[PDB]
């Protein structure tokens, strides 16, 4: 029925920078490097905000709406709910999560995303919750990059 997955990643850089960019749910192609243009109207960073997601061209979708669900500022969560577009994934929701970590007198932060999804009639809990992991790794490879390159400026 469903299926769900944690992805993980150690990040060179403090929490607060790592977060900075976490927490812009109206902004998430500075890092997502699948998205293209993302639109929010209203109360942009709001639990019930909704983004209008474009997807770079030569994807299997080209839309994504999604709602913002959980933004502790305090905590470093957000949680999102995926909830209309062209693609195959139903019910997905996920949430990200940072946390400090030093490895050798270097203060880091550790990323957590986990997700939930719906797996279609036609396909396997495998299936399609392999291609879910291997996207979010992406993403985090990429939040990674663009969060060290920061540090290394400033
Ligand atoms: C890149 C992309 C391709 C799809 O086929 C589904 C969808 C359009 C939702 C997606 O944005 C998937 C985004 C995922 C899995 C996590 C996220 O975005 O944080």
């Amino acid at each position: 029925s469903q299926c769900s997955s944690t992805l993980v990643k150690h990040i060179k850089a403090p929490l607060h920078l790592v977060w900075s960019i976490v927490r812009r749910f109206d902004e998430p192609q500075k890092y997502k490097p699948f998205i293209s243009r993302c639109v929010v109207q209203g109360k942009k960073l709001e639990v019930g905000s909704v983004r209008e997601v474009d997807l770079k061209s030569g994807l299997p979708a080209t839309k994504s709406t999604e709602v913002l669900e959980i933004l502790d500022d305090n905590e470093h969560i957000l949680g999102i709910r995926i909830v209309g577009g062209d693609h195959r994934l139903k019910n997905y929701s996920s949430t990200i999560s940072l946390h400090s970590e030093t490895i050798d007198g270097k203060t880091g932060t550790l990323a957590i995303e986990s997700f939930v999804v719906d797996v279609p009639e036609g396909n396997t809990k495998e299936e399609t919750c392999f291609f879910v992991e291997a996207l979010i790794q992406c993403n985090l490879n990429s939040l990674a990059d663009v969060t060290e390159r920061l540090q290394a400026e400033s």
